[PDB]
């Protein structure tokens, strides 16, 4: 078995020549060679199975990943794992090979404004796509959108993403800290704004310590919220914490970003909404001028139906939600069903 700083990659004879390119909180990638397809290919390693909500990660994004096909979402080729359940402790998912991701661009690049928009253009094309199978990416950030050589953008990480039915904290939208309850596709257009000012600017645009941190960056920015704003916080106790902050003035986006696109900043004021009702849409957002040298809407295609994972996993023993991963990748091994 090839082995990468002190791991075991058990992925031979068919992927060779790995070499390490990156690592998140549950996964070590690795690039390799498929010489049987005659392809470069990316190799994510991951180790679930003692923890429920590792094992929740993994289900959800293999389940996600193969139902979906776009150009803007990363695709699953392959997934190795043992041939019995008892042997079965790595799961390795094989995907298509990218050259870098856009936390790693930003820390050696300024981008120019085209840049900027094809970037946006690329994400918002893939996420329509997402929202259009009812799905929730909820965990949206420069690390888990990947690019090529050609500028390509593809999104990854689904292992957070959920049905829509109402690591890092910098992208979350204030109603996940405020209400833990009803998550809408809004929530996804408030990561993509973040995203959209840390491209303007290089620096994240709330980097909060932790929730009551990450809550007075936003505020400090947005200004205290607005009665409209504050009627749609379920949570009173929320509310009632809200209202206990000192008073805030927004700040302008052009204090912000004082030579960055107009256009931008209006796109970017429509997509840091507080409330999560008058936020801008994902296909309002393409549709947007910022983003007119690249709109074609017959050419962002949506998904043929909406998403299901037919059961619910949140409360689901770890040794069941192993049984379903085993299960969920028969279909690689050889003989199956
Ligand atoms: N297909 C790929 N091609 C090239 N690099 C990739 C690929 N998939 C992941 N990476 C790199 O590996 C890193 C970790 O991948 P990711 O899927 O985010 O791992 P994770 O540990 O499961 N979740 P997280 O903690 O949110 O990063 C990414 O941020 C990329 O730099
Ligand atoms: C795209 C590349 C790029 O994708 O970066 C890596 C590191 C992946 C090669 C750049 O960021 C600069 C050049 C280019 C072609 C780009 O942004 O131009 C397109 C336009 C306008």
């Amino acid at each position: 078995p090839e082995m990468v700083r002190g791991q075991v990659f058990d992925v031979g004879p068919r992927y060779t020549n790995l070499s390490y390119i990156g690592e998140g909180a549950y996964g070590m990638v690795c690039s390799a060679y498929d010489n049987v397809n005659k392809v470069r290919v990316a190799i994510k390693k991951i180790s679930p199975f003692e923890h429920q909500t590792y094992c929740q990660r993994t289900l959800r994004e293999i389940k996600i990943l193969l139902r979906f096909r776009h150009e803007n979402i990363i695709g699953i080729n392959d997934i190795i794992r043992a041939p019995t359940i008892e042997q079965m402790k790595d799961v390795y998912i094989v995907q298509d090979l990218m050259e870098t991701d856009l936390y790693k661009l930003l820390k050696t690049q300024h981008l120019s404004n085209d840049h900027i928009c094809y970037f946006l253009y690329q994400i918002l094309r893939g996420l329509k796509y997402i929202h259009s199978a009812n799905v929730l990416h909820r965990d949206l950030k420069p690390s888990n959108l990947l690019l090529n050589t050609t500028c390509d953008l593809k999104i990854c990480d689904f292992g957070l993403a959920r049905v829509a039915d109402p690591a890092t904290r910098w992208y979350r939208a204030p109603e996940i800290m405020l209400n833990s309850k009803g998550y809408t596709k809004s929530i996804d257009i408030w990561s993509v704004g973040c995203i959209l000012a840390e491209m303007l600017s290089n620096r994240p645009i709330f980097p909060g310590k932790h929730y009551l941190d990450q809550l007075n960056h936003i505020l400090g920015i947005l200004g205290s919220p607005s009665q409209e704003d504050l009627n749609c916080i379920i949570n009173l106790k929320a509310r009632n914490y809200l209202l206990s902050l000192p008073h805030k003035n927004k700040v302008p986006w052009n204090r912000l970003f004082p030579n960055a696109d107009s256009k931008a900043l209006d796109l970017l004021d429509k997509m840091l909404t507080f409330n999560p009702h008058k936020r801008i849409e994902v296909e309002q957002a393409l549709a947007h001028p910022y983003l007119e040298q690249y709109y074609d809407p017959s050419d962002e295609p949506i998904a043929e139906a909406p998403f299901k994972f037919d059961m619910e996993l949140d409360d689901l023993p770890k040794e069941k939600l192993k049984e379903l991963i085993f299960e969920e990748t028969a279909r690689f091994q050889p003989g199956y069903r």
